[PDB]
DNA sequence: AAAGATATCTT
DNA sequence: AAAGATATCTT
């Protein structure tokens, strides 16, 4: 199935998971930083081709936001079913150590979940699912080697800013918590658990309605 | 000087190279997106190498933040001058047309500028200069087709999410405005004018004290 | 155009 | 706890 194939395609990365930098059409290459702001974008860009591929294989049309600051990242809907649109958002968090308690921010709770068309590509009601692709990596110190350019003949010499990269696909309500993920940016917080817990689905809400009904009243 | 040497190296690097994607150690490339979220990250990572070199060239030690939410992007100082540090932060904004007015967010005004050690690598009083490197691009088609991955043998093929990228270096206070660039995130807003005005530094503040004084009593 | 989104982290 | 930083945009 779509969902079963996507989660599997993500596991296989593309070629392989070892993104080392941004390349120029001139053939020059630049390293990557360690901060999440950097890997966040990278992961999101890393997922674009994989998604569009699986979606294509399952007769799905993908639509990214036209205007920035709009949710979600990917909208999968079929020509004949302009009623059941799928949403996929890429979330990423870091970890200082290995296999420890992590937590993601799952988007504000004062936007589309409260105003059917606030900050969202398509009207909320037109979506039946909300899949969250979460990425978890272990931070790494940006070595001095990361501050120099490389040529194509050295891709395997470009030091990586991360380590144990783990990915997962899961429904938003299934992995959401009861605590906010941010203050001034009123974000929904997920559960504070281990990577496995997200893959499994050990959450707190026993249904979508419960989730929506909890965060639409969060104060 | 270090400053003119920097801006010149930045002009060069921008004209002699065009970033087009993220490459893997396996030789796999993934196109970029046409949103400020992705580009600001690609521009930041694009500047690091140049900055580090020109720094070492003029006898300067470079230091990046240890925390994802610490300013500035780059800290330079001479070993025999630890209390005369220089702060370089990269900002990015987009345009829809050609010579079109723009405005940047120049960092918050309720942190390190009001609390000497709040959200900043080194104490505020230690920095004797705060430089801003501004990158301006123009949104494009954003693939709308190029959602696939490429290989090293197709660089010239990979489409670009930007059109007219221009960069400039200028003191934060010199291009600073009197209007907030952010609401909840209480960021300082620059002047709203053309690229040229930023280079020529046609700000509204006469000196840096006028700048600080204004944004420290801002509400 | 003040206020509040989009993502995520730190105190 | 929460409250509010990091950067940029939309309304
Ligand atoms: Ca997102």
């Amino acid at each position: 199935s779509l969902r079963s194939d996507l989660i599997n395609a993500l596991y296989d990365e593309n070629q392989k998971y070892d993104v080392c930098g941004i390349i120029s059409a001139e053939g020059k290459i630049y390293p990557l930083g360690s901060d999440t702001k950097v890997l966040s974008t990278i992961f999101e860009l890393f997922s674009r081709p994989i998604i569009n591929k699986i979606a294509e294989k399952h007769g799905y049309i993908v639509e990214e936001p036209k205007q920035q600051n709009h949710y979600p990242d990917f909208t999968l809907y079929k020509p004949s079913e302009p009623n059941k649109k799928i949403a996929i958002d890429i979330k990423t968090t870091y970890t200082n150590k290995e296999n420890e308690k992590i937590k993601f921010t799952l988007g504000g709770y004062t936007s589309f979940i409260r105003n059917n068309t606030k900050n969202i590509v398509y009207p909320f009601d037109q979506y039946i699912a909300h899949w969250i692709i979460g990425y978890v990596y272990t931070r790494v110190a940006t070595r001095k080697s990361s501050l120099k350019t490389y040529n194509i003949n050295e891709l395997n010499e470009i030091p990586k800013p991360y380590k144990g990269v783990k990915v997962f696909l899961q429904d938003k309500w299934v992995i959401a918590g009861d605590l906010a993920g941010s203050g001034n940016t009123t974000n929904i917080g997920s559960i504070h658990a281990h990577y496995k817990d997200f893959v499994e689905g050990k959450g707190i809400f026993d249904s979508e309605d419960e989730f929506l009904d909890y965060w639409r009243n969060y104060e």
